[PDB]
């Protein structure tokens, strides 16, 4: 037979502590703080003062990377490691002090509407000091990117050292690397297309298996793409194992051969091997 | 390509509206209130002042129902329809009032500890009034049980009407029935056995299945356990359709066989019927 | 090294299946059905047409129980067992049937405004039959209590018994119980205050220990207040061991002691036990 | 400026402790122990075997409350108070036994079957004692009704009274109550139908405003369809302030009026009332 | 006492609104979208053309950053700003357009397969205009690494500036910086190990604390390792505070010092800077 | 009439299964993985060691990316694409080992304590090979950056080439574009603040707009400032369309103008063009 048990009741006072309720206010607050590090860290943080960054021109994850538009009164405190700014010193030069980092710790600077001049420069103080630096960094190169990165930190001593750079320009280099002499004693190395650039420089080592012979020189070139030639200008030139005093080592000619600027490498010594590389160039544009 | 959404973010500014956290304590409650309704109608209320009716010696649905134990003070305001009540008037009589009822609502009394008497009655006042009472129903009839039941309602028509019993009591008919009495002229009726009354008073009625032959008398039969007899007074006969003032229609006798209390009813007349029925007992008992 | 695993993301393909979502909705209505199962047969089924027994005005658990009242039309299919009802056949008679019950299954009646009538009756019909009727019972008391109860049911053996009583009334027993005559030869037995009732009917069964000698008698009374007396009448008296068949075994008188109509019960037979019922009683109460 | 807080992740080391869960598994339980409770107490127990009493055969709420069948091992241990008994002693009498009970308390016994006898009785052990009873109580009545009830608890002093009676059988009362002896000197009482009862037995009691002339008698009725009369024997005639010992203070007379049997009361005395109540009747119906 | 409260039934129609299921839903789907934007940006974009970028071979967070690989028909639309872009024009040339930027915005391609050429080209088009350029910017440089940068937007003006690299090369610089030549006349200056490089191109500008006296000068310098000696050409010889036109104000020299190709640079002028930046070296490497 | 439905009861069995907990825990954890994924792949992994990154101290997102620091008994396995490594040689060279690769997949080095140089190099080897690399690559450049990226992957093939880089120093350049030479023959450019560099270098080259006439030059020049001068050497001249062997086609001086060092391009032929670009410069720093 069933043997009841006494009257049962629901403590309705127990319908909170970790239920629900606490789990997911406690969670989406931290999912929130989570996303809001990784979209400020990668996109426009000005956007937070709308909406917490959301909406329609919300915030969105730039895989290029952000650099962040911070006011004057902002830059009156040290920023963080790890942060990028785009400089404005427009109507005026912006100091910016970066905490004390420890290694491998990096800052990124850029100047993409090219405020950055001697009069309104970007003065940057790195917690302790700066290497080859006496006292604070000052830039004054228009449209630069500077990086700032930490050497030195164990304790008591945090060295940041730093580079800088141009965010515009053509840098890029046609050709690098080594090619062999064939037997025959002469090699064709294409450079660049005939309408690339206008002129080039060159470095052109070449050295003998055993090292017993080698020549370095130097050589400019111009493109004459209306006569199809190409005028070249070598110097410093420097040898080791010549024979005479007359003995080239090797010898560099340049013409157009199927429309590619090419470097002619050719050597009497056999086994000749020749390092080609283009260090800079320069390309007529369009004035403005 | 896949082209991103802005940055969105977790409403924690809602979660807890009307959700898991609230239909759990609106349903609660509810469940809390019912159940309470429940054994509170069915169990003792005065455990409310513990856990709330729970615990080891909590609440529990009693299937005979329960009859509260209320107090004077309590019993200063009407009580509500459909109650029951465990009347004590030990100290001093106590005074019950009903709300105004509808037709068929019901409150009941009983008296466990007998203390009702005259000098400290059971007083009930149905809101309006009481069929065949002026005022008050004062009931003075110790260990009793009281209906009230609303017999007229309609408007202001609240009318009541009431039924008196004792609580305890040897109050069985040990027999009740009609039987036919066989074309050999007579029948054994088994009343009890013979150990389970000293005397039995009963009705009996012999008719004929036209109608025209009737006799009813009242008898009162002693158990004669000694000699294994039973000792008959019968009186109040009335007949009808009796041919003669004679010996007539239907002759009643009593004995024992197999062990049985027993009528034989015998009768000349062919086709008759017998109603038998036992309407009162009596069983020495234990001195008390 | 921390070696990431691949983007992981969340199946919101799920979330809605069988969890707080499902069991809450599967649970409620599961709680409101026990729940309404439970109001409806303790409460005013009448009600469900409003908020579904909801409301100020809802339904409430009746410790009395409830009877339904309901219509015609509902009665017209067979009523389901342990089920009450409160009968109207003030506009014309009703038919209610039962359905095939199993041994104990029970069915309530009871007529609050007393309309049952010989015109205007309770024809009940219980599934297969009821003992000691041919067809269905035909009710015409008003104000009745008819109870029917499935005293065997096996496999069609369905079969049902009955008991009809007034709703109303005073039934009470004063006195009940078995006294011992005091080695004095004598006792008094308290029945009830003056003031109770005009007249009662008792039983009384003297016995001796050993059973030898043995009388019964039925006595009415009259409670004559102004004169503080009580008339009685003693009849149908059978007497066992009676010695002579003059004055024997045991003498009953009545008179008001302590304000009590009281019996006194003598004897000359040492050991005797005396038996006294009230089996009936009647007060005159206010006219109308 | 956006200063981000470093990484933070979800706890999921929680969420399972105290919540949605815990509340759910620990409410489920507790609604299914009530309800249990509940239905098992208005229910059959013996459904619990199945599906934990559900399912389209499984427990329901008896408005008219329920009697649990339960086997002779079961009640080899105490049964706890409030229960409810359908007892079956067909094979073998069964012997039941009531825990210790506190004022009030009930256990509720019936017989369905009818296999109640004295060979096979339903034995009761009230812990303690019953009233008026040395030792168990023992009931031989077939289809009977026994209610117990704790009339007394405090300490040890745990003593319990009784009640039997007849679960079937005609008991009602076609009229009860006071009725004023017009001016007239004459009142006529409409008792029943002459359909209704072949014979009655009532009780009057004629009383004066001022309580100097009272009579009481009772009398038996025979209802004579046929010739649309009433016979009747008045006796136990007893009468106080009666000026003679002739005809006197009330008469009472029957017969049929508007197909009613009637009683009709008069009176020499002005300002007469006369209380009639019927305690008895008999109806013969179908044999078997 | 207890004054139950009517009927109470959970709605079951408030399971849903705000209640875990939409905020899990809602959440979930945000929290997706933010993973995929994150993801996508830095990784392979391909991959969620199965699983949605999930599983074992899904997409994962390169800390390198990710160029993207699209098809010509994806580039018929401008490209958002701040994506990347691995162009591959081995079949045909490929035109990319950019939306519309603000300053700051930025959009940088790679390529890794070296398709770039005259006859196959990267043609980009940058919604109104990129300074120095009259019209789309045709970039014909393989294996090369193209920035593009918003330097004005305001509003009506949208301009970009660009900058050409190559993915590969040897760029880096041995030493830079500058150093004091001591009292005794003379300092060395290591370069770098006679392994390293075999020819090298450096810029030396030696001052006096007061700038009256200062010379520059380039010199190219071969290293003989079989000698182990270093052979230079000083040219491009400009002084300014020279005594005489035979005073040189300081002498370069170069030897190999403890195995590293060293300057030595010495003066007779006290308190001489000399700042030392080696801008070119060619090492031989292997052919092919 | 409401017909109740048999008991029905709340299935515990029922709590979990895709309920809340399980999906909060899946998705939890999944959330974790993918923001761990992300703050190693832009924060320092070495703090996962501590409360798994998190706290006060505990990883950040680097806008910056960031460069691990491994030990060398973890570069024993392969390193997995897009990760990013700051080298430590103090103690002893060490080996990296790239895995295989695909088209564009990269791997970048950094070597913040300089601690790389000849006797403890960075090897590296990528999973198959290096272009213009006979088995790994040795880097000796201390405080550089080396970029590996895979050029050719395909199938059975996977190749990469590398970059290295000097990660300090000052490699801006102060000017470089194309200029008009007015009808008035001559065009001044100014190339930067007298105060900025002390020597620079140049190459220019003049054209016709219809390309019959040319020339090309480098010059170095010298900014006296205490005379507020500039002394230029130009050399490796060359022209094409020159009328005389005496004719130059386009002249370029040099001088401090508004405080700029300014180049003057002068020239008789009508309508020629000027490309003047800036290769290196010298800023005498402080030593040390």
């Amino acid at each position: 037979m069933f043997i009841q048990e006494p009257k049962k009741l629901i403590d309705t006072g127990e319908i909170g502590n970790a239920s629900t309720g606490d789990i997911l206010f406690d969670g989406g607050n931290k999912i929130n703080s989570d996303f809001n590090a990784i979209y400020n860290a990668f996109g426009d943080q000005r956007k937070m003062a709308v909406a917490n960054g959301t909406g329609a021109d919300g915030q969105i994850i730039h895989a290029t990377g952000y650099y962040q538009k911070h006011s004057i009164t902002e830059y009156a405190t040290p920023v963080k490691v790890g942060t990028r700014h785009d400089i404005d010193t427009s109507t005026v030069g912006v100091k910016v002090i970066i905490e004390r980092g420890e290694l491998g710790d990096c800052v990124e600077f850029i100047n993409s509407n090219g405020s950055i001049s001697v009069t309104n420069p970007l003065t940057i103080q790195a917690i302790d000091s700066i290497k080859g630096v006496s006292g604070n960094l000052v830039v004054t190169s228009p449209y630069s990117k500077v990086t700032l990165r930490c050497i030195s930190s164990d304790n008591s001593t945090s060295v940041w050292n730093y580079s800088i750079e141009s965010m515009f320009g053509q840098k890029e280099s046609p050709a690098e690397g080594t090619w062999n002499i064939s037997t025959s004693g002469s090699v064709d190395i294409p450079l660049f297309h005939r309408t690339e650039y206008n002129m080039a420089k060159l470095l052109v080592t070449c050295q003998s298996v055993d090292g017993r012979k080698i020549k370095t020189a130097e050589i400019n070139i111009l493109v004459d793409t209306v006569n199809s030639e190409v005028i070249s200008s070598e110097y410093a030139v420097m040898r080791v194992g010549n024979e005479t005093e007359e003995d080239e080592i090797a010898n560099i000619a340049f013409s157009i051969k199927e429309n590619y600027v090419t470097a002619t490498i050719s050597s009497s010594t056999v086994g000749m091997r020749a390092a080609v590389k283009v260090i800079a160039t320069q390309k007529i544009g369009v004035a403005q």
